[PDB]
Formats: C-alpha cells, sequence, structure tokens
C-alpha cells in the first residue's frame, strides 16, 4: 500500500531513510506496530502533541509489562543493514512516567544478533524530559535483510502500569541508500 | 495502476520521460491503447519480436481502415507539453505491409492543434524495414495538459486489411521533466 513522504526540516531526506514513517503527523503509523509476548500487553494510537499544533506522535500504552523486556515492543521491520554502510539512528522518545526503553536494531529471529543498541544501554525516561537521540554506526557484519528497529518496554524496564511512551521524528538514514520508487499517474 | 520503470540502454532516463510504458518487454502496454472511430476497427497485443530473445513490442492489427486517417489509432494520453520545454520524440515502428503511419503529439479534443507531427509528413513503412525516429521540438505555445502521443493508421494511410503495425522503444524525453514518484514498501 501507498506510503507518505515527509519533508521534515530537522530530518535527512526521506528518500534515503530506511524507515517509511518518521513523523506520524498524518495520524498514520504503519509500518510501525506493537508486539505482545510472554505476558506483555499494550495498545497504540497516534495522537496530538500538546502545545505543538500540527504535530502528532506515536503513543504506546504499556498495559502489562509481562515476563521480559521484550514482552512489550513498538517496532519497524523490513530493514536491511548493508555491510560497509554507515547509518544515522535518530528518534525522540518520552513517557509520562519514569521508565526505561531499550532501543536496538538487530535480527528479527534467532540468534537475535544486535547491530546497534546504544552500547547495551537502555535510555532513562523522566517525566517532563524529552530525549532526542542521534547516533551513527557502521555495519561491519555481512548484509542482513532480517532486521528490525524495535524498542523494548517490558519487564524490568517498565514503570507502573498502565502508562504512555511516545515516539516521534524517527529516522534510520544511509547516504548510500535510496528507497525503491514506483510511478503513478494521475 | 502502478507503472513499471525500464532501464533501456538506448533510451533516456525513464524518470525524465513523459511516457509511462516504452519497451513493452513485460507483456504489458498500459497506458498505450487503441481507438476506433468513423468506421475503423482494430486490435492489439504485446508479442515477441522474432529473433530478439526477451524483446516484445506492441502490435496493432488494423482490421478495417474506416473512413478517416484518424479512424484507427494507437495512442498514449496524459501528456502535458510545457511552454519553453524541449522534447525529444523517439520511436521504432514497422509493418508487415507497405503503409503509412501519421505520428503526432497534439490536443485530444477540438481544435486538435498539433504541436509536433514530423512537419505534416506521415512515415512510409516498407516490409523488411524498421524505422527508428528521433526528433526534437520546443513547445512554443502555452502549456497544454490536454495532449496525447497518437499514431493514425486509417483511411488513405492503410494497407490491405488485416495487417500489423508494430511499435517499440517509444519515448518522449524532457530534461526538465521528472515523473512524480510514490514510495511503496517491500
Ligand atoms: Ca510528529
Ligand atoms: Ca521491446
Amino acid at each position: 500500500h501507498m506510503a507518505l513522504e515527509d519533508k521534515s526540516s530537522k530530518l535527512p531526506d526521506y528518500k534515503n531513510d530506511l524507515l517509511y514513517e518518521r513523523t506520524f503527523d498524518e495520524g498514520l503509523c504503519f509500518p510501525w506496530h506493537t508486539c505482545e509476548d510472554s505476558g506483555g500487553k499494550c495498545d497504540f494510537a497516534v495522537v496530538d502533541v500538546p502545545g505543538e499544533p500540527g504535530n502528532k506522535a506515536f503513543r504506546l500504552t504499556v498495559i502489562d509489562k509481562g515476563q521480559n523486556k521484550w514482552s512489550v515492543q513498538m517496532r519497524h521491520r523490513g530493514i536491511t543493514l548493508e555491510q560497509g554502510h554507515t547509518y544515522t539512528v535518530r528518534f525522540t522518545i518520552w513517557s509520562d512516567k519514569s521508565c526505561r526503553v531499550y532501543a536496538k536494531i538487530g535480527q528479527m529471529g534467532e540468534p537475535y544478533t544486535e547491530y546497534w543498541n546504544n552500547n547495551w544501554n537502555p535510555f532513562n525516561l523522566t517525566p517532563g524530559q524529552k530525549l532526542t537521540v542521534e547516533q551513527n554506526f557502521t555495519m561491519n557484519y555481512p548484509t542482513d535483510d532480517t532486521c528490525e528497529f524495535t524498542f523494548h518496554l517490558g519487564g524490568e524496564l517498565a514503570a507502573g502500569t498502565p502508562y504512555y511512551v511516545y515516539l516521534d521524528d524517527v529516522s534510520l538514514y544511509d547516504p548510500r541508500f535510496v528507497k525503491p520508487v514506483e510511478y503513478v499517474l494521475p
């Protein structure tokens, strides 16, 4: 189905982004979705950012933290990391409670090799503090088309349930990547 | 419909082409279609080009010449010629009989202004002879979004019916034109 380019002034060119939705400002989040596993429970909506007309954010409700950090996630699959390419990972996240969020890009399936993960450190969210992250890394492993960009929220990362975690302005940029185009008329 | 880019080593860049189908090599022709008018009858199909593995071409069967040159046509609509732009018209045409083909890019409706038309001359097709045309013209009239690239085959142009006219490698290139792109997700 048909995806939506954005022309955000604070992100790199959409055409070189491996992600298909970055700003949620149309109320749409696809291909971003949630996962429940091992007892986790969650919901999602795209919602207005208070004080910032026009601006909307992806909002995950953590309902049950389940049995593991990976019991609750928000993710974007369909990611190939290319040997030799240098990626810029970018995102704004916040929460209405004190919680942790483990961000990673890595294999969807076993053995779940992690290609990026903020050097094994989750991010500490604090109410009233938004975190805008920007990091680079270079894929030194063989090219891997089975990757996802995922945030784990469950288990010992979780605050008291239920609560909200927000994502916005999310980008995985590669200067040597261009999305496949299709042409339409019109 | 979604359109399929080609990367012909003989045509200019697909993204700069006002035409959505140029090589026919997949078995598909859309938006190239036929028209029958004032007595004309015809058919079409995409068929293999004998002796040239993997090459296909649009084939028009002229069934009945009708009353006018315009009674039988093969044509691509959805063409905006823009004032001051310079357009390269390209095409390869041939037939199993001696006939004439009138090629033009002009208005779809009354008054049928013709912006390019090989200086009012139809092309003379002879069996065993393929014609590859390449001409430039600049659009000196005001931009007109009601144009088509049409080939007339009826009336006094026509050979003894039925017979086939073939079209291949068609392109209408403008260096200052870029097709709009949609993004689709693999
Ligand atoms: Ca937003
Ligand atoms: Ca062909």
